This record gives structure tokens, C-alpha cells and sequence, in this order.
């Protein structure tokens, strides 16, 4: 099944999922001198002060952080977004080495590591409804560079011994993820999709340019999970992104000037 190795990568997607060569696909390089800035942009609004984290995932892919979306309790607004979009989960994508991880580059520079945070529009009445319309999620991808540690991450890196094998899950509640923000909520926005198979095309990316720092000690606890299932050669987690897909016929839009 699909991967990340030589075998089942990126380059191999397309075979099952033929949308891998699509019109808006993800991620993509940030051209920074050729995103214009947009007035008609609103700001963003992040609610997640009610945000009930439930439990954490080990997929085979990534960890998972699962809230409970039965309820109208964290959501985004705003922005390039019309309507509200519910917080469903959160992971992350990363390298083997701080130089590469990130799915989205900026002027082709690759970070150590990207956050999506991702949300379902309500008026589609649950996730599985919104990804099949081309406005039904919204993700928020924040970048991670290695500097001084986030407080606000050790939570999560704490865990991870408890889910290192694909299908392993822990309890996680009263994860708060406003500690996982940067300062500004400057932000590109453009049109796109899952950067994982199915590589459905409904996300409207929010990318915040504001990395957030992690320390080295955070993201090589990152880096010690496994793809692999309890009891099979050890497979370590690193790598888990796809690259820059071609642009197409998009605009990449700036909240900022
Ligand atoms: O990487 N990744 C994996 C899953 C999902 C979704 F939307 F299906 F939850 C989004 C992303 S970006
Ligand atoms: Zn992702």
C-alpha cells in the first residue's frame, strides 16, 4: 500500500490515486515575490478555546491528534474561508534531518517540520460529506524550525513512547493546541489538496508564515516512531512528506503586505 520508501513514495501514488496528477494538487512551492497581496482578505479567526483533544494516533503515516468535532467548539473562520470549519485533527509532516520535512517550501527553502491542522465546513454536516466537495476542508500548516523549544509541544512529544507502532493510540485530553500557534496569523492561501493518498482536492490552504521554533531534542522524539506495526523491522517515521507539485493554473494570495 501506499508509503513513503522507494517502493511506495510519492512517484508511485498516481497508480491508485490517478488525482496525484490533478489541477490542485499539494503541496507547493511559495513563491514569495509572486503571491499578491490581497485586501480583500479577512483576517483569520482561530476559536480554539473549547477544543476537547480526545486521543492520539499512531497511523502508519503519522500521529494523529483526534478532538471531539460533535459539537461547534473549535473552530476557523475568516480569512479566505466563507463559513466555519470545524477542528477535526492535527499532525505533523517531518524529516530525517532538520533541513528537509516541510511539504510546503517558501522560495523553495525546506523547514524542519509542518503542522496541519485540519477542518471540516459544517454546512457539509460531518467530514466524510465535506471531502467530497471541493470547499470542504480547510487546513491551517504552520512550520516548525529547530531553535529553542515549544513548551506548548512537550505534551505531545511526551506521548509518543506510548504510540511508537502503526495502530497504537493513547488517551489524550485537555490538549490545549493554541500553544502550538505562532505570534502572527499572517498567512498564503490557495486552492489545493490532501498531501497524502486519497490526495482529495478540497483544502483551502491557510499557510501561516510565521514558523514556530521546536528544539532539536523535540523533533528527534518525532523521528523515533515507527511506520512499522508492533513485532516488524523497525521502520523509523522520518520523511513522511510529499514534495512541491506543480502549480497549474493557481494564484497564491497573501493576507500581508
Ligand atoms: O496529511 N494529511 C492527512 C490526512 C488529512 C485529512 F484531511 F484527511 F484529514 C489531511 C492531511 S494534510
Ligand atoms: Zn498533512
Amino acid at each position: 500500500h501506499w508509503g513513503y520508501g522507494k517502493h511506495n513514495g510519492p512517484e508511485h501514488w498516481h497508480k491508485d490515486f490517478p488525482i496525484a496528477k490533478g489541477e490542485r494538487q499539494s503541496p507547493v512551492d511559495i513563491d514569495t515575490h509572486t503571491a499578491k497581496y490581497d485586501p480583500s482578505l479577512k483576517p483569520l479567526s482561530v476559536s480554539y478555546d473549547q477544543a476537547t483533544s480526545l486521543r492520539i494516533l499512531n497511523n502508519g503515516h503519522a500521529f494523529n491528534v483526534e478532538f471531539d468535532d460533535s459539537q461547534d467548539k473549535a473552530v476557523l473562520k475568516g480569512g479566505p474561508l466563507d463559513g466555519t470549519y470545524r477542528l477535526i485533527q492535527f499532525h505533523f509532516h517531518w524529516g530525517s534531518l532538520d533541513g528537509q520535512g516541510s511539504e510546503h517550501t517558501v522560495d523553495k527553502k525546506k523547514y524542519a517540520a509542518e503542522l496541519h491542522l485540519v477542518h471540516w465546513n459544517t454546512k457539509y454536516g460531518d467530514f466524510g460529506k465535506a471531502v467530497q466537495q471541493p470547499d470542504g476542508l480547510a487546513v491551517l500548516g504552520i512550520f516548525l524550525k529547530v531553535g529553542s523549544a515549544k513548551p506548548g509541544l512537550q505534551k505531545v512529544v511526551d506521548v509518543l513512547d506510548s504510540i511508537k507502532t502503526k495502530g497504537k493510540s493513547a488517551d489524550f485530553t485537555n490538549f490545549d493546541p493554541r500553544g502550538l500557534l505562532p505570534e502572527s496569523l499572517d498567512y498564503w492561501t490557495y486552492p489545493g489538496s490532501l498531501t497524502t493518498p486519497p490526495l482529495l482536492e478540497c483544502v483551502t490552504w491557510i499557510v501561516l508564515k510565521e514558523p514556530i521554533s521546536v528544539s532539536s531534542e523535540q523533533v528527534l522524539k518525532f523521528r523515533k516512531l515507527n511506520f512499522n506495526g508492533e513485532g516488524e523491522p523497525e521502520e523509523l517515521m522520518v520523511d513522511n512528506w510529499r514534495p512541491a507539485q506543480p502549480l497549474k493554473n493557481r494564484q497564491i494570495k497573501a493576507s500581508f503586505k
